[PDB]
């Protein structure tokens, strides 16, 4: 492929463009056209010395683009998202893609630096109003200045792909497409672009089943948890004087377990993502799997920013006390969560520091509600939504800058908690906590990189959780709390 933060990000492609061939019913069909389509393009070329062309093929049929995964090859990367059903809450900005999945690379961006407005000019150069789905997948680390463990290493500061081969889901229909990126200047022409996509397109799988197991058919050896709960307890009490004390300005600091379990066989990340999904509600499932490295894979509810041309929005997602088995126990959870003052506080301090990030780019910001329980599986959180109006498209990469990290997976003081993290944890967080999600045209939306997981063949998967720790904070109860968190990944494993 080729890496386009190298690239000229201040001269404009050839072109940037997508060609729609007719619509076939089944996705044998369509990968059978989407071959021809690319060998036509190969002999009737565009002449530009750079561009980005697109050529997709509608299917009539609903296929889900997670079955289409599952079927491919490891042709990497390997890319998925899929956005929340949002169910019954009001969309504050007042043919929709349901999920998309990606093998190989037409360009990638990636850097040992931080992610910066260059990185995202390189980024928006291969993008177009125009070609609404031509996008770009991936993350940034949690911390882009911390020390990159071995297994985060394949991931950069951030990592960012436009798919060789992809398959989007909609509602009532699909779509097989394959991307052309090439620049000369690079030394990645457009001969090298098609030979490389000609390759692939011959090895796509067509045989798209239906998927229905539960059963992984993986044994676990071993979990063990960093830090182990010996060490987690004095953590947490070091934290908690920080805050109680007048010593520290602290807060807030979201403390973090990375949990490690031991296979005998690999794990099927794909698989396990699909799993899920099917019982995951209201959640974005997400996989970054750069070439030779582990699967990020993750099922979370946070949102860190959704932007429809103009239209930014926004959550702030903060608190946690468990669901319970009886509904009257529930009920009464929700409301202690909905009532308590200190909670009220805790919650508020995250809310506005979240609203003024946003009132500093836009010209006013919409909240709503002030304070409600967002209700998950097992776990439910106090919740706001933030909705505000850019001045102008470009202000994308402030709101990204502005809001990654938010004091739901940091801390307040951001600084001094921050630095908290860094010192008492052991683990490199890598992409966990980190935006994940897609650049567009006219479309971006990153979620929050919690509820996740990093899968890695020969050896097992690190599943990863925090929680808030505040004033009041009881370390037995958090402790209890990263179990829950991370139980959609340690049930369905069994
Ligand atoms: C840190 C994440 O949880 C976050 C921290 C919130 C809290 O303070 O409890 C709850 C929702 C998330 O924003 C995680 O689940 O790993
Ligand atoms: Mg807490």
């Amino acid at each position: 492929s080729m890496n386009g933060c190298d690239g000229d990000f201040k001269t404009p492609l050839g072109t940037v463009e997508t060609r729609t061939m007719t619509a076939v019913l089944s996705p044998a069909a369509a990968t059978e056209r989407l071959i021809s389509a690319v060998s036509e393009l190969k002999s009737q070329p565009p002449s530009f010395s750079s561009g980005v062309v697109r050529l997709q093929v509608p299917i009539d049929q609903q296929i889900g683009a997670i079955d289409w995964l599952q079927a491919q090859n490891e042709i990497q990367p390997r890319c998925f998202f899929s956005r929340r059903s949002d169910v019954g809450r009001p969309d504050l900005l007042l043919r929709n893609l349901v999920s998309v999945a990606g093998i190989g690379s037409a360009v990638f961006f990636r850097d040992l630096d931080p992610f910066s407005h260059d990185d995202w000019r390189s980024i928006r150069r291969f993008l177009s109003s125009t070609s609404p789905l031509i996008r770009a997948y991936g993350g940034m680390r949690f911390d882009p200045n911390g020390k990159i463990a071995v297994e985060w290493e394949p991931f950069g500061a951030f990592y960012f792909s436009v798919p060789q081969v992809e398959f989007n889901e909609f509602g009532g229909s699909s779509m097989l497409a394959a991307t052309i990126a090439w620049d000369d200047e690079l030394s990645w022409t457009l001969e090298n672009a098609i030979e490389a996509l000609q390759e692939t397109m011959l090895q796509v799988s067509s045989v798209v089943m239906k998927l229905r197991n539960r059963s992984l058919g993986v044994s676990v050896l071993s979990k063990n948890h960093v830090p182990t709960k010996g060490a987690y307890f004095p953590a947490v009490e070091k934290a908690l004087e920080m805050i109680n004390q007048k010593s520290s300005p602290l807060n807030r600091v979201v403390l973090a377990r990375n949990s490690r379990i031991i296979t005998d066989t690999d794990i099927d990340p794909i698989a396990w993502l699909a799993q899920l999904q099917r019982e995951g509600h209201d959640a974005y499932q997400f996989c970054l799997q750069p070439p030779g490295a582990p699967a990020f894979i993750g099922n979370t509810p946070e949102r860190l920013f959704q932007r429809t041309q103009l239209g930014v929005c926004s959550e702030a997602l903060a608190a946690t006390r468990p669901r319970a088995a009886s509904s009257a126990r529930d009920m009464e959870i929700e409301r202690d969560l909905l009532t308590s003052p200190k909670d009220d506080l805790e919650f508020s301090i995250v809310r506005e520091n979240i609203r003024e990030k946003l009132n500093g780019i836009c010209d006013r910001v919409v909240v709503k509600p002030q304070k409600t329980v967002r209700k998950l599986a097992r776990v439910q959180h106090l919740y706001s939504q933030l909705a505000g109006r850019l001045t102008k498209e470009d202000d994308e990469y402030k709101i990204l800058a502005a809001l990654h990290p938010t004091p739901a997976v940091c801390g307040l003081p951001a600084e001094e908690a921050r630095l908290l993290i860094k010192e008492i944890e052991s683990f490199d967080r890598g992409m966990y906590a980190g935006p994940i999600g897609f650049f567009g045209g006219e479309e971006s939306e990153f979620a929050v990189g919690i509820r996740s997981a990093l899968v890695e063949k020969g050896l097992g998967a690190l599943i990863y959780a925090g929680t808030g720790i505040v004033a009041g904070s009881d370390p037995s109860s958090e402790w209890n709390e990263l179990d829950l968190k991370i139980s959609q990944f340690t049930k369905s494993i069994e």
